[PDB]
């Protein structure tokens, strides 16, 4: 199964890395400083629809 891509910082179930999957057990921030997304553990929510 995949999930989609995400759109926001702090999502979970979507892909962050290019197309790998970064969610559930960590959590996800989007472009950091004109950089881009990075998988941070913590605590985040699914990507909705």
């Amino acid at each position: 199964v995949v999930y989609t891509d995400c759109t926001e910082s702090g999502q979970n179930l979507c892909l962050c890395e290019g197309s790998n999957v970064c969610g559930q057990g960590n959590k996800c921030i989007l472009g950091s400083d004109g950089e881009k997304n990075q998988c941070v553990t913590g605590e985040g929510t699914p990507e909705p629809q």
